[PDB]
DNA sequence: GCCG
DNA sequence: CAGTAC
DNA sequence: CGGCAGTACTG
């Protein structure tokens, strides 16, 4: 858990990421993970090369940081990167939009606010800019889960509500709250976004909607914004997903993450003639859905030993 | 960027 | 669809 | 050479 190479490599990874070089940024992210969980400090080029996730090129960069104290490429990062990061930290704006605003001459959030064309989602990101960069204490994520759960349960007592994401992975702070709802009755989950969201609105808890297709009877997710009542409260991102019970174990696995963990698990299923999504684990193609009543069944069918959510925190 |  | 998001 | 996870809204 100790390295001084990763500090330098993260700056590069983030730069490629905000410039839209998503594959290169992915190679970096994994290299960093490998470096992060190596016992020893890495000392030989030979030793770097030996690691999975670390190729010829990553090894040369490591040998440079060791040999000298620096990575020369860090001196040549595009001058646009800090601005592109500023702009892609607006919820609903990504690298393409950031790059366009840059090309148009914008350089600050004041330029965005006064001159840029914003989508509805972006106007909401912008207005909650600081809040959405903050992580909340896990105790607050608890209160948010409980607000959602009380609202759901009032409608139907048998509804099951579990906070997922970082919260379920045991983290002390959380970027937002992700709540998964199902019903062991196989049926009653259907159509409730109507009732649940209307309830949470009546209380004034939800302050804005980001993604909510409420014209569709088969809406899967709500992504939006909430604020607990009373003084000293900030706006928080809230994600709610409602899933049939047969999909509960796959939904829980998915929504718990981490994102890297899921990508890795899916890559791996794929090497075994299988396919893993938030809905199911299947044979590959028309494939067959396999029965997965618990997360442990997903692990077992992939030939892997179970991992507690706290150990998925890649 | 990494890997098969 | 492209972009963005989980 | 070429995948790199698989899927859900928006406009
Ligand atoms: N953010 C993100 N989440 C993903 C992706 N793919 C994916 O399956 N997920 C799942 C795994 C995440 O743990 C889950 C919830 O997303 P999230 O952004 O709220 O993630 P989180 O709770 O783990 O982290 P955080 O909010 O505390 O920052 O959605 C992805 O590419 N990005
Ligand atoms: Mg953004
Ligand atoms: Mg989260």
């Amino acid at each position: 858990h100790n390295l001084h190479i990763t500090e330098k490599l993260e700056v590069l990874a983030k730069a490629y990421s905000v410039q839209g070089d998503k594959w290169r940024a992915l190679g970096y992210a994994k290299a960093i993970n490998a470096l992060k969980s190596f016992h020893k400090p890495v000392t030989s080029y030979q030793e770097a090369c030996s690691i999975p996730g670390i190729g010829k090129r990553m090894a040369e960069k490591i040998i440079e940081i060791l040999e000298s104290g620096h990575l020369r490429k860090l001196d040549h990062i595009s001058e646009s990167v800090p601005v592109l990061e500023l702009f892609s930290n607006i919820w609903g704006a990504g690298t393409k939009t950031a790059q366009m605003w840059y090309q148009q001459g914008f350089r600050s959030l004041e330029d965005i606010r006064s001159q840029a064309s914003l989508t509805t989602q972006q106007a909401i990101g912008l207005k909650h800019y600081s809040d959405f960069l903050e992580r909340m204490p896990r105790e607050e994520a608890t209160e948010i889960e409980q607000t959602v759960q009380k609202a759901a349960q009032a409608f139907n007592s048998g509804l099951l509500c579990v906070a997922c994401g970082s919260y379920r992975r045991g983290k002390a702070t959380c970027g937002d709250v992700d709540v998964l709802i199902t019903h062991p009755d196989g049926r009653s989950h259907r159509g409730i976004f109507s009732r649940l969201l209307d309830s949470l609105r009546q209380e004034g808890f939800l302050t804005d909607d980001l993604v909510s297709q409420e014209e569709n009877g088969q809406q899967q997710k709500y992504l939006g914004v909430c604020r607990l009542p009373g003084p000293g409260r900030r706006h928080r991102r809230l994600d709610i997903i409602v899933v049939p019970y047969s999909e509960f174990a796959c939904a829980l696995l998915y929504f718990t993450g981490s994102a890297h963990f899921n990508r890795s698990m899916r890559a791996l299923a794929k090497t075994k003639g299988m396919s893993l999504s938030e809905h199911a684990l299947s044979t590959a193609v028309p494939g067959r859905v396999l029965p997965t009543p618990t997360e442990k069944d997903v692990f077992r069918l992939l030939g892997l030993p179970y991992r507690e959510p706290a150990e998925r925190d890649w």
